[PDB]
């Protein structure tokens, strides 16, 4: 990481999303590259939809080098992965999860290429950053430069269980609160300088676009239509929340997420943002928010079916000491939490955790909402059942 | 060759980098492109203002620096001699200066297959960001639009160098950056093709915004700041809604009749090269609202405000009162050919209308300044690159 | 008392609030006291907490006198206590509940000492006052000056059955209701004069405080949790409402409370602040609020799990005859009511203590409100249940 | 030494008594603190204007007390020979006037260990209720603030003596006033330690939006009240909002640019010696919202009420019109210092920035000033003593 006193915008070259965008590949992947590429996917991408890249390159006269992804990002792995791609190779095309992402911006950095980056599911907002998670979490890295093109195909993403999405909303959500922390404490952004005010804007744009249409993709990718509703999403999601977070900030939310790891347990099983949307609550409880600001946001989470009770969370007996260990982890010193101007300690990030578990409770009791979310066997299941109505 | 796609696209800059002083910081961005060599470019006036600065920073941090000469004039003819004087080993191409010497540089960047660094040296229109390059004949006269398949790496801006500069030169920008939201709203709600490619993402809609409120809040600040030579805060929100904002929010929107018209304008001649881009694209603006059909009122807000800017509003402070009805037909049929971006709009026109709206927006701008009062006028300078005749400070 | 024709405001000269506030207690008592200070405090507190202020002392050289509160705030008592303290002592401390704090204003003031009030719950705004009740209820008694520090730990007030904090703010409800009576009534000040502005915003400040954190402080309480929320109620129950209420004024609400009493029987069960609710709404009704109005408070205070209604006071079958003598109480030449422009009688005062009754009982007919504050055992006795959602 | 914490602190003096002929019922309030013997101490200007009623309360009533004169110079020399004349069986000390001998009163009163009574004379700035000594050299120079650990006891004015004093004197007060509200929200806002030594209080958040208010409501009115020389209810409103409000709101919020801005310009020298404290604090304040980046519209507001309550809101009327970038640039410096309350915004700066937004506002108010027609002026009149040199009444 890099600090500067400049005002800093950055971004990938290009973002494309559209409904079977993956059949007209060539068409943006020759602006970096016209004759080799290499193609990185687990083998179960592999076998559900990296071929259709693959198809529209060679249909174009490219050399396609296939590789599969081992599903472990490590150095020793990605280290591999560098020496199978050919000395010609022009451009790393990443598609799949994050683990995949982050292994293609990896092997592309080393290898001083442009990447592409091909998200299969609208999870989180990682696809156009330049940082990568480095874990327990430890710190995160910035890349120099962003990846060139995030390449989204809405027919893969529509396709995918709604319970992904819904992950992908609940780190969305968060975009424009720990922004607007950061910008409101006047702290470096995590574009290495003072916020711009476009990026506000476009924090701004997330938060609109979900609160008109989250619950409307909700329902649309559980029923499996592409409705433009959908696709405003899976801008929101990626897009909208990347930008709004990198030219922006995270500060409490996802410190916490990262604090959250600590307890281990039942919290493997919970997706990225299922863990960031409790963090922004949390963060709220920090924030001070008057309890009606805070319920319209809770409200809002529980209508996209994201968890916001340390029961639905699946750890609703969770000790102070662990507690405490995850406000210790949460106010590391290379944490986001410190781009806040309010300060913490330890204890008062377990009484806000607390907190949260209470108020939103007491929302659910006077509203009497009765929907609640059920946390599934593992972090890649599907829901336990059909939230369609 | 531009492509149209039905998928929705995003496109920007890498990265935008806006400071004081920052071209003494010009390794810390750079080295992300070019670690060994690079080729910068820029005409005598820029070199002897600023240019010299990143030169030095590269220098004292190892690179070796190509040094070239913009002639001023932008011919293949002397882009491709531009060309011949970059060595084979060359890592990025750099731009300083103004629309002329950036367009060149993403011309030789790209007929390199090289990253490009754009640095505008004055914040008059929105042109640093895009991927665009304007093509007019050697008279001035509009040809096309040119588009790159991707924008330039990174707009590098020295808001010192900005200051400094004469406040025409931002005045010109606020009129550039002003048709940004207008233009771009008008492409999103008919439904066409951004300037992206594809569908207008929603994103690039919130630029358009965020260009409109930063100039609604602090436009006539900076202006002043400017005038006073000071770099307020509020001076470098407006470099920034000139450059990044109305850069972003145009190109992922789209250009409709405003710039069209600016287009067709150029071709009046006369002491209309003594315009500057956004001068004319503002009049070009008010002229779209006419197009439009706003309300007087809602006319009457946009014109009181760019006349609060120093912007011309009338046929009179463009410096051409007596233009006839049959040149402003000529405009309108320059306005309206194929190629041109009025195409867009989902509402169709012929000459004669482009030309009454023309005349329109004069009568309309003459009524408002009766009304009010208004006794602030803008005067064409010499040239185009003059500063204003006279201090528009209080 | 002494009135005045000049503006005047009236403060202790310092308050702090803090969580494990006690550990520090040297670096605020040495502001009046380096060498010797009296702690007073009953066998309970002593037990609890109060060590946790001498320890701080002790340990920054000075002489501790612990003297142990009878429970009983007499005259013959508070000599015996003030015949217990050093001739060379320079500060009077009373840690604990109302009886306490009185007892050590009334012993500092006979010493000519500072004192400094430390309470233990947050159950009412009598800690930063000047005046003592002097009980049946007689009359106020006002000191010259305010007690010189209040010092309040937050870990302590936490601890507390969540009662103690809804009685508080059922106490600070009152301050907006009677203070704004008093200066619209153009009536001398409780602080000697004309009202300042300045304690007419802090009153507002206590009603504004309650309105977004009420509840929320609620249900930290009710957790155990110190979040802001609660610091801030905290702030409002007793630096707030304090303030408000003294440089602003009592009217109906507190002279209604005092008339209660007079009942005797099950209303001793009823804390300061649940009967001082059940005022406000009386005042309400005295003032002729609309109806809407009136359910807006009476809703608010349902919220907060205060009583709204005579069956939720414990005392449904109150007669006539005795409600005609808490109007006779109520209306006693010296009692807070008299500031109020408009004047009553007591069948007025009876009426509006009967029509709170019936309207309250409207208002959970019309919502369907089922919860219900549940007199407990005694005074000092927590929820009969839990309140936590 | 101020000492830091992490609790929630509100500070107050014990007692605020403000009414007209208040002097006259002196031993009413004083007999809390003392009704033996009493220290009464005022430069000879104020023993002949309105000191001697309160010895006369104390006297009738069987006080003793020791009259003392202020020699004006409130040096340390001077303060240790006025304690020497302080009798030992002395209980209070009584400080009438100005700012000045209210310090020096706050001094020998803490340094005999006796609580203090603090009666202004003139509500020009908001000093009286405060726990804090400005320490300025002999050329005028701000060193540091001083804390003492507990406020003064009891501020007590007579509005019959307020409404007597030129109007100059209320309008500095409401110049001072006016920063409150700005600067405490911004120390507020930035979660930076209060003035009282912990957490803000939310108590003190709103006494400080008290005084915005009041002033909104009642400052032109209590102007015009004091010019007339009537005592009215909007005019005392006014005082304690000056005195009670804008004391409790900024000792308990904070100080941050506008007040480290006013240090930095007293280092200015030259006709600044002129200016009285709320006159160099208005413009400051008007610098921190340049500082803090408010849109130009809301600049102007601010400035407007200004310039209606005959503030200077431009270097012109500050008698500085020439002043160079070199000095704005010390007074950045100076501005900037480390004990410095502009430290407590979460926004930093450096001295150019301070330096540009002085020019900036000077350049803002000018624009104002041309769009308004606005054609009332601030003229500084020969000392910071001195009435004004013109009669404002209408
Ligand atoms: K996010
Ligand atoms: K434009
Ligand atoms: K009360
Ligand atoms: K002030
Ligand atoms: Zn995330
Ligand atoms: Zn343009
Ligand atoms: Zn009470
Ligand atoms: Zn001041």
């Amino acid at each position: 990481f890099e600090e500067s006193k400049d005002r800093i915008f950055t971004s990938p070259q290009k973002y494309v999303q559209g409904r079977h965008a993956f059949t007209r590949s060539y068409m943006y992947v020759k602006k970096w590259a016209t004759k080799s590429a290499v193609v990185l996917a687990d083998q179960n991408v592999w076998n559900i939809c990296a071929n259709k890249i693959v198809d529209s390159l060679s249909q174009n006269g490219m050399t396609v080098t296939k590789l599969v992804f081992g599903g472990e990002a490590s150095l020793v792995e990605l280290d591999k992965l560098r020496k199978q791609c050919p000395d010609d190779t022009q451009v790393i095309i990443g598609v799949g999860g994050g683990k995949t992402m982050d292994s293609a911006k990896y092997i592309a950095h080393s290898m001083n290429l442009p990447s592409i980056i091909c998200p299969t599911t609208a999870s989180s907002d990682a696809a156009t950053s330049s940082l990568s998670v480095i874990y327990q979490f430890q710190k995160y890295s910035f890349y120099p430069l962003n990846p060139n093109l995030i390449f989204i195909d809405t027919d893969v993403i529509v396709r995918a269980p709604v319970r992904f999405l819904i992950s992908g909303i609940g780190d969305a959500l968060s975009t424009w609160v720990e922004t607007e922390s950061v910008i409101r404490s006047n702290s470096t952004s995590f574009a290495g300088g003072v916020a711009s005010i476009a990026g506000r804007y476009i924090a701004r744009a997330c938060k609109d676009t979900l609160e008109k249409y989250a619950l409307s993709a909700i329902l649309s990718n559980t029923r499996g239509v592409c409705t433009e509703a959908f696709e405003n999403v899976v801008e929101a999601n990626t897009l909208m929340s990347g930008l709004g977070f990198e030219n922006g900030g995270l500060a409490a939310a996802h410190a916490i997420h990262n604090g959250m790891t600590a307890i281990h347990g039942p919290v493997h099983r919970l997706m990225h943002g299922e863990k960031v949307a409790y963090g922004t609550l949390v963060q709220v409880v920090l924030e001070d928010w008057p309890l009606e600001d805070f319920n319209n946001l809770a409200s809002f989470m529980a209508k996209c079916h994201l968890p916001i009770t340390l029961e639905e969370l699946g750890i609703p007996n969770v000790t102070d000491e662990e507690l405490l260990m995850v406000g210790r982890a949460t106010l590391r010193p290379d944490e986001s939490i410190h781009n806040m101007s309010k300060k913490f300690n330890p204890s008062q990030i377990a009484d806000a955790i607390k907190a949260v578990d209470s108020y939103s409770q007491k929302w659910q009791e006077q509203t009497g909402w009765t929907e609640r979310f059920r946390l599934p066997p593992s972090r890649h299941s599907p829901h336990l059942t059909d939230i369609h109505p």
